[PDB]
């Protein structure tokens, strides 16, 4: 499932709202969803594989970001699944309000004798 | 070894400048050095164990933090390592110059008909 966004920001975390776990009722295995951050430079950033709970319903993923690296605008959202009976009402991603991190990092006379 | 900072910034990085691995010249084992990063509200933030090598002199170590979680102020920084022959000349903390990402977060006439 590939949501793309109208304005890229940074990525705090991305919200993942569900109407279905996909749990077949004659299998008692439980269903991942992973999520994969897509930049404006076309990169993946892996976001890890998590269980689909009803309890959790907004699953809130949040991104870890070295903060030696340089942050980077998200522009679309892969949530890759392998099951068919998972439904997803919408994708949401979570940014700063006060502030742009990526582009926040780009008088009298002196006399001297 | 506990180091305390005048300006209590984000730490980025911490740089950890040493002048002996610790290896003792009977002994194959190779030494670590744990850094705990110590916030304004005097909490721990453990950044893991590190081997000593005398290629990786600065010994940049990144801080990895949750975007999620708000930031904080760095005071100090506690470098605990269990092998007296381990000798460190200074201690740096790495911030973002241009911004301060914990306090960041902190017309004419209109008629209507």
């Amino acid at each position: 499932l590939r949501a793309y966004f109208s304005q890229p920001m940074v990525a705090a975390a991305v919200i993942v709202h569900l109407v279905t776990d996909g749990t077949y009722y004659g299998d008692q295995k439980q269903e991942t969803i992973s999520v994969q951050l897509l930049d404006t430079k076309d990169q993946s950033h892996d976001l890890g594989l998590h269980v689909l709970s009803c309890r959790n319903n907004p699953l809130i993923i949040p991104v870890v970001h070295d903060l030696s690296q340089p942050f980077y605008h998200s522009q679309a959202v892969r949530v890759s699944f392998s099951s068919p009976l998972v439904a997803i009402s919408g994708v949401a991603l979570r940014s700063f309000d006060n502030f742009d991190p990526v582009t926040l990092s780009s008088c009298p006379e002196l006399a001297v004798e």
